[PDB]
This record gives structure tokens, sequence and C-alpha cells, in this order.
């Protein structure tokens, strides 16, 4: 038993990262086929960052003045495009430890690992959800950028982040591997706000089940309540609405632990307005909502990789 | 900026997990050259663990009793030995993707990354600290015994635990990869306490450190306070009494922010003996202790592995 906050297993994503070099700025790169994806701001100076006009900035540029490194072994750039706010360097060498892998825009409240890369090389890993207003809650720190974001299907990884800021509020903003943000960011170094940061309603009720299923339970109380009353209390503690989706995709736990998802979200809104008393549930002093449905299920059936 | 509990990267571990079976039991092994290690209740019927008498289980046990599983791939195994709570399987085959490796056994306190694994297959990776009474709060299911704990030096893997049991508490419990358990427990189905679980204050201290350089710091207050003063008010908390030899530690990032150690002590106090006011630090509503001062540095200095 136990619950942990828990990465996919990093090895097939540690085979792809390289490091890419235009003029003095060095940060990460995506090394796919015959492919090197990084931010579009490694041709920026610190100065350019300030407003940049990526399009003429780029046309300086030639394939020579990108230096793109596996290790010790230095990869031949033979062409290059930006895609949105992503680089694509193309190499005459296809990587050898491609894995099978995706391309997908996740959508808010879903979550994924972390391998944060500097130089190109792994440094650690950790999970984060896409929160709803498309910031993340990582650790960055110079040199970070081009590090990305994943989940696993089995053999297959689904690339899902990119790394490229920090906003003025410590936390991080990215694309995905199209190169498209998410949030109304920009790659520009400018102040930029994220709206208010709403709480995943649906992950917090996951791990209220999780907990349940931990033995952590004194704050299952006696009450029920209704979609649209439960959503009048979540609204002014700035959760996010919860829907007969939600409801479904919380089914599983719901049978599995005998709790109506409706009793659980009554004892939930006594949580928010009576707070923990000093309690704790599942090792944590307040309520988390970084770990989905199936987060949790994961952790409840014991699903591996391979 | 930003601070987050990060496994290190998993790649040259996962690499080294296989599946090992006998009799009706599956758990998982650590291959290393021509050698695989695994928990030596592999040989246990469900019956037999509640009181198992592993020298006459292990003597009607023949190295043909033992299968190996590489992926698709089976090991021939051609010798087996047992070192103390460690089966030690010789096999034909030096695994070709063995890491460079030590095996340590680290102190209480100190912290280290989970691979947790079913069927030799890894599933996930999280970061645990050896508590002071040597049990790990971590997320174990049926099958991942043979999981083990490392940390890596650039291109080293120190190997420090392999995952055994889950105590009544729902806490863990295991041995070294020389098969001495850590704490007081033994590889049988019976009811084991470990001790009163304590705080490990130098790890405290390291993560409100780390609080302040990322911008944490209502709890910094005006008093100061003395080792033994503070050690007074640990003990009655159940903290970890506090040395010099750990001040000493601390003494880079007390230089970094400008902080004595003694001054983040008395802060420390007033925490305890406030609480938090419903406030929260570095994202947590409670007193953070598992994060070393390595672990807080590592993550402010951007250290990579190769
Ligand atoms: C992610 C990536 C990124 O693009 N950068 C760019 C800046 N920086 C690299 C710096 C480091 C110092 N400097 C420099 C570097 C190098 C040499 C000289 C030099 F002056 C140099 O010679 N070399 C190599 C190696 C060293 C050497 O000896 N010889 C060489 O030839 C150098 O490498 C200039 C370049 C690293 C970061 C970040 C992500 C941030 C969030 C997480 N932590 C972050 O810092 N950058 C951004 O996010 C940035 C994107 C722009 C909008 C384009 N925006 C941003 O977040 O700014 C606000 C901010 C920044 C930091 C913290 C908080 C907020
Ligand atoms: C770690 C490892 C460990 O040794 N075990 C042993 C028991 N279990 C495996 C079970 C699973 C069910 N069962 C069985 C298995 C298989 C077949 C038949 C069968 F009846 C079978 O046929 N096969 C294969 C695959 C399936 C198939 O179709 N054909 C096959 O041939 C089977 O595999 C009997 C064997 C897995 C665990 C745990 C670690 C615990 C902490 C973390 N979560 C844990 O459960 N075991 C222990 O820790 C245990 C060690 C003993 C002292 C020796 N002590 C313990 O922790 O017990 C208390 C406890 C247990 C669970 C939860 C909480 C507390």
């Amino acid at each position: 038993s136990g619950f942990r906050k828990m990465a996919f297993p990093s090895g097939k994503v540690e085979g792809c990262m390289v490091q890419v070099t235009c003029g003095t700025t060095t940060l990460n790169g995506l090394w796919l086929d015959d492919v090197v994806y990084c931010p579009r701001h490694v041709i920026c100076t610190s100065e350019d960052m300030l407003n940049p006009n990526y399009e003429d900035l780029l046309i300086r540029k030639s394939n020579h003045n990108f230096l793109v490194q596996a290790g010790n072994v230095q990869l031949r750039v033979i062409g290059h495009s930006m895609q949105n706010c992503v680089l694509k360097l193309k190499v005459d060498t296809a990587n050898p430890k491609t894995p099978k892998y995706k391309f997908v825009r996740i959508q808010p409240g879903q979550t994924f690992s972390v391998l944060a890369c500097y130089n190109g090389s792994p440094s650690g890993v950790y999970q984060c959800a896409m929160r709803p207003n498309f910031t993340i809650k990582g650790s960055f720190l110079n040199g970070s950028c081009g590090s990305v974001g994943f989940n696993i299907d089995y053999d297959c990884v689904s690339f899902c982040y990119m790394h490229h800021m920090e906003l003025p509020t410590g936390v991080h903003a990215g694309t995905d591997l199209e190169g498209n943000f998410y949030g109304p960011f920009v790659d520009r170094q400018t102040a930029q706000a994220a709206g208010t940061d709403t709480t995943i309603t649906v992950n917090v009720l996951a791990w209220l089940y999780a907990a349940v299923i931990n033995g952590d339970r004194w704050f299952l109380n006696r009450f029920t309540t209704t979609l649209n009353d439960f959503n009048l209390v979540a609204m002014k503690y700035n959760y996010e609405p919860l829907t007969q989706d939600h409801v479904d995709i919380l089914g599983p736990l719901s049978a599995q632990t005998g709790i109506a998802v409706l009793d659980m979200c009554a004892s939930l809104k006594e949580l928010l307005q009576n707070g923990m008393n000093g309690r704790t549930i599942l090792g944590s002093a307040l309520l988390e909502d970084e770990f989905t449905p199936f987060d949790v299920v994961r952790q409840c059936s014991g699903v591996t990789f391979q």
C-alpha cells in the first residue's frame, strides 16, 4: 500500500536528450528520428529576449550556426525550420535510441513526467500537472529549457511538454512539441500573467478516494450533496466545476470504495469549509489536486512499463 | 527557480531489472555483472512466510528451481547462495547494461530514489528518505519486492535499498544490497514495530533554507537561539537533536542565504510552537524533512548526470 507522487521511468527519454548551442546560448533538444526539437529562443541573445523578431533573427542563422552534441558526438545539421515556438533541426543521423513515440497536446488537469536536463544531460525526474491556467509548478534553473514532459503507454512515449519560461509568479510555461504554448504566453522576456489558478476538483476527489483506499478516513462525513450544490461551493473556493463526465471518470474508484461520488463531494465541501483541523491526508496538510483518477488507479493496480 | 521532490533519472537501473520466479512466487531481481540479487523470501510459500526456516527451505531448492527472465530472454542459473536476507543467483551471462555501481549502506535521514517494479518491469520512480527509525514511506504493492533504491554520482549508481516488506503501520522496510535489514526487522509475516518516528531536523532546516532561496519568507522571525535551547524544544516535538556536524553541513546554505543556522533554528522553533497559521511553505502546509542539505543544493546549482 501507500501513495506517492511518482514519475514514469525516464530511460526511454534519457536516450533522446541532446545539447543544442547557437551563438553563446546552450539548452536542451529532443532528438527523435533524424530531427532535433528545441525552443526557438536558442537563437536569442540576452538582449534579444526583451522583444525578439524571431523571423528576422532566424534569417541570420545557417545550418552550421547550430551545434548539436549527443554526449561527445557532434550531429551534423542539414536543415532547420521554425514551427511556432520550436526550432526543428534536421541532422544526418537517426537517433538509434528513438523509442516509439507520439506528440500529444494534453488537456488542463492532466499530469506528466518532467525530465529536467542541463547541457543535454538528465538531472532528475518529477511529476507535474498542466494546471487549469496552463502553467506548471516545476523546478527549472537556467539551462533547463528544452527539458520535456511525457507519458508512457507501455512502450510508447507520448511527449506533451517542452520547457521555455518562468513567469514572475515563479511558475513555469511552455509549449507542446509542435511549439504551441500552453496558455496565453509568448517567448519573450516581458511581464506575463496567468489568470487565477483554480484547483482540479476531479483530481482532489481522486486523491480523497486514494486516501480511503490507503486507510485515511477521518474526513468521511455523513452528508451527501448535489452536483449544482457542491459546485456553488466549488466556485467560492476557486475549484473547477464538476461535471457528469468527472463523475463517470471517478466511477471505478467510487465503485471500489463503495463511496458515491456525491458523498465524497459532501465530504470535500466540509473539508473546504472547516479546514483540516491540523490533521493530514495521505501525509499532506492540504488538498492535493495533481493526481488524476488515472494516476491513483495506476498506483492501486500496479501497472508496469516495458 | 522552484523546488520539487525529484528522483534521479532511472535509465541506468531500468537496464538491470529482471523477473525472478521460484515455485509460484514471482518478484524482481537486480542483475549486475553475472549475478542476480533478490529477496530470499522468493523461496517461501504464503504459508512459509508466517515462520520461515530459510536455511531448511533453501536446501530444497536447486539452481533450476529459479527462473530468471530479462524481457523474453531466460538467464541460465549456474549457482545460488544466501547472503543474509538476499538470495544471490549466479547466471551464465553478464548483464551488458551493467552500469558502474557500488553497494552502500546509507545512514538514517539520507535520501534515495526508488524504481518501483512489478514482474521485473519498471513502473515508476519516486524519492524516499531512510527515516530515523529505519522505515520508508513508499508506494509498494504485491509483486513490488526486489525493487531497489539508489543514488547516482555522475555515472556511478550507488545501490542502497531492496524492498522486502510492509509493516502494520503501512510503512516499508527492507535491506541493503548485502541483505542486511535497515532497522530491527525480519523477513517474516509477523507483527513488527518500528519505534517512534522522529523528524530529521537537519533536513527540515535545509528545506526552510530552500524556501528562503525560492522566496518563501513569512516564517523568518527576529529571534535566535542556542543549540542546547533549540534541542530542548526539538525533543518535545520528537525532532532529532541537532549537532555542530549538522550546522557545518548547512554552512553553504547559511552562507548563501545570509541566515545563521541558529536563527533558522529560532524560526523553526516558533514554527513548531505556533504552527503555520494556515499558511504554506514551498507549497506544503507542514514541515518537510525528506530533503537533505545535498538535495536542496543539487536543486539550486543544477547538477546533471551522465
Ligand atoms: C531557459 C532557457 C534559456 O534560453 N536561457 C537563456 C539564458 N541562460 C543562459 C545564459 C547563461 C549566462 N550567459 C552566458 C552563457 C554562456 C556563456 C556566456 C554567457 F555570458 C558561454 O560562454 N557559454 C558556453 C558555456 C559557458 C562557457 O564558458 N563557454 C560557452 O561558450 C554559455 O553557456 C547568457 C546565457 C539560460 C536560460 C530559461 C528558463 C527559466 C525558467 C526556469 N528557470 C529560467 O531561467 N529562460 C527563459 O525562460 C526566458 C526565455 C526568453 C523569453 C527567450 N524567459 C524567462 O523566464 O525570464 C524570466 C526569468 C528568468 C530566470 C528566472 C526567473 C524568471
Ligand atoms: C513483496 C514481495 C513478495 O514476496 N510477495 C509474495 C506474495 N505476493 C505474491 C502472491 C500473489 C498471489 N499468489 C499467487 C501468485 C501467483 C500464482 C498463484 C498464486 F496463488 C501464479 O500462478 N503466479 C504466476 C503468475 C500468475 C499466474 O497466473 N501463473 C504463475 O505461475 C503467481 O504469481 C501468492 C503469491 C506478492 C508479494 C511484498 C511487499 C508488501 C509491502 C509492499 N506491498 C506488499 O505486499 N511481500 C511482503 O512484504 C511480505 C514478506 C514476507 C515476510 C516473506 N511481508 C508483508 O509485508 O506482509 C504484510 C503485508 C502484506 C501486504 C500488504 C500489507 C502488509
